[PDB]
């Protein structure tokens, strides 16, 4: 009751091939729902086939942080990226402590808050995946990524096989009060420890060739092929079938090994509005796929490159990640308050997600006009390709939840991140309803006086990320993340005269090279 | 017992952002722009997934 | 120059500092920073002991 | 807590202050510069920490 439950630990330990980040926030639990389990769904609304859902909404909070910026500190996150090829996480190890749980009461303007010490708050687990998993959506809610800022504990709400704002027979309603729970007083705390599972290195690393620039650029190659089919001679026009071989100076005709990454064309969009075209094209032009009729947009999808060469100033519609900027807003907001990434090392393995796949024969040539080479705006497979996938960001998602099913493919976050059959289970946190004063005789309906109460403690995250250190022969300098050291007003990653802390922009994970 | 474009929490937004508007109205009809939204359980069809 | 003694590692500085205590929450969620904290402050006793 | 004039002061059993020493010396050191907030030279004297 008057001893603490536990100490503030926050800190990072870099141990060769291993580090070790810590952190710990102070968070904020008010009573969902009034202790009730609510049925949602978009019945009687703005209808619109494309977005029906149904669900329900429960009195439980969760704790998540599946947000990198979570663990590693801005210097942190530059340490690692300038000099590992790679990471992945290992271990975990969850603790929940100094639970305050404060009762509120309200008459006549006067609003004064007291401790209920005899009071207890709900904590379980779901190490089994028994419930509904809601990390693998990158929501808000997560711990703070500066360490002083205190949040509060997002509610927990789930959904089900629904048919347009109208569910099925073969809908699931859970309840979490159905789950053994551990019940904790102001004395108490909660303890958890967890393994990730085995899943590869993370590429920190920026390819040093392209896949059509692998061939050494001062040897022909004993292969021929056919080099042209109308041969000239002073006739104009005389058919003929002559050959060449491979060599330096035409190296987009020589024979390859390998082929780029899958491809799903998106339409392209430019920074600059004097550039765009009319019209609005967000949802009529957007790229999406079509689910049991309600068809939803595709966000980053196939990692493909953003813009191509010099042209730096496009992206693809819906293909690239956009975070805030601590004050944009959530509907209007123009470019200058948001942070569009830019996923550009990619550009030797992956196609543009603006531009076309290749082109297609789609015809013979017998006496017929030919050819018919036509454009490829979606591809994937093929035995020998060979692909990038998207990067991690600072403050970008970390792991997802695979989906059970009978199979997939390559399952990587499209998000970016990992995929975990097995990841971090969902920590569930409730309020127990403590009720008011009943009456003097019995009454068999549902009771609905409680004591209005909340409730706050610090929780602490520790978790062990394997390093892949580099090995370059490399003679020339590297590429590095660094901070310009010209002067300013307002120095990067911090707070300013109001007390605010502000992330300047997203940051990759690729600036080391590696030979392809 | 849900469809995978059907994961995400009901409750909750997104803290990713994305094109929500490239007309912007305003009474000239028409005049470019480019404007963003993060998701939201209003519009679920155009929140990012990772499937 | 003050003078007294340079030490290259000379006593820690020893920090302190109240944790701050939300006051009562909303009834649904706000990605916002919190800001309502409940006012209060602390006392105590300090004991130092130096050997010269 | 104080409302319309009247100021009461409660105790807070189930709160914590954090305390730690920075014996790495890797924040920046103020006690070279002849500060106020010391302990007061009178044991019954009380003082305030300095921030």
């Amino acid at each position: 009751v008057g001893n603490a439950s536990g100490n503030w630990h926050c800190d990072s330990t870099w141990l060769g091939d291993r580090v070790i980040t810590t952190s710990t926030r102070t968070w904020a639990l008010p009573t969902y729902n009034n202790h009730l389990y609510k049925q949602i769904s978009s019945a009687s609304t703005g209808a619109s086939n494309d977005n029906h859902y149904f669900g329900y909404s429960t009195p439980w909070g969760y704790f998540d942080f599946n947000r990198f910026h979570c663990h590693f500190s801005p210097r942190d996150w530059q340490r690692l990226i300038n000099n590992n090829w790679g990471f992945r996480p290992k271990r975990l190890n969850f603790k929940l402590f100094n639970i305050q749980v404060k009762e509120v009461t309200t008459n006549d303007g006067v609003t004064t808050i007291a401790n209920n010490l005899t009071s207890t708050v709900q904590v379980f687990s779901d190490s089994e995946y028994q419930l509904p998993y809601v990390l693998g959506s990158a929501h808000q809610g997560c711990l703070p990524p500066f360490p002083a800022d205190v949040f509060m504990i997002p509610q927990y709400g789930y959904l089900t096989l629904n048919n347009g704002s109208q569910a099925v027979g073969r809908s699931s309603f859970y309840c979490l009060e159905y789950f053994p729970s551990q019940m904790l007083r102001t004395g108490n705390n909660f303890t958890f420890s967890y393994t990730f599972e085995d899943v590869p290195f993370h590429s920190s690393y920026a390819h040093s060739q392209s896949l059509d620039r692998l061939m050494n650029p001062l040897i022909d190659q004993y292969l021929y092929y056919l080099n042209r089919t109308q041969n000239q001679s002073g006739s104009a026009q005389n058919k003929d079938l002559l050959f060449s071989r491979g060599s330096p100076a035409g190296m987009s005709v020589q024979p390859k090994n390998w082929l780029p990454g899958p491809c799903y064309r998106q339409q392209r969009v430019s920074k600059t509005k004097t550039d765009n075209n009319n019209s609005n094209f967000t949802w009529t032009g957007a790229s999406k796929y079509n689910l049991n009729g309600r068809e939803s947009i595709i966000n980053p999808g196939t990692a493909m490159a953003s813009h191509k060469d010099d042209k730096d100033k496009f992206f693809p519609m819906s293909g690239v990640m956009i975070f805030g900027k601590e004050s944009a807003g959530a509907s209007n907001t123009a470019l200058d308050n948001v942070m569009i990434t830019d996923e550009e090392e990619i550009k030797a393995t992956n196609p543009v997600a603006t531009e076309r796949f290749g082109t297609v024969a789609v015809n013979l040539q017998s006496s017929s006009t030919d050819p018919a080479t036509g454009d490829v705006h979606v591809m994937g497979a093929l035995p020998g390709m060979v692909w990038q996938d998207r990067d991690v960001y600072l403050q970008g998602p970390i792991w997802a939840k695979i989906p059970h099913t009978d199979g997939h493919f390559h399952p990587s976050p499209l998000m970016g991140g990992f995929g975990l059959k097995h990841p971090p289970p969902q920590i569930l946190i409730k309020n127990t309803p403590v009720p008011a004063n009943p009456p003097a005789e019995f009454s068999a309906t549902k009771f609905a006086s409680f004591i209005t109460q909340y409730s706050t403690g610090q929780v602490s995250v520790e978790i062990e990320w394997e390093l892949q250190k580099e090995n370059s022969k490399r003679w020339n300098p590297e590429v590095q993340y660094t901070s310009n050291y010209a002067k300013s007003a307002n120095v990067d990653f911090t707070v300013d005269n109001n007390g605010l802390y502000t992330e300047p922009r997203p940051i990759g994970t690729r600036y080391l090279t590696r030979p392809l």
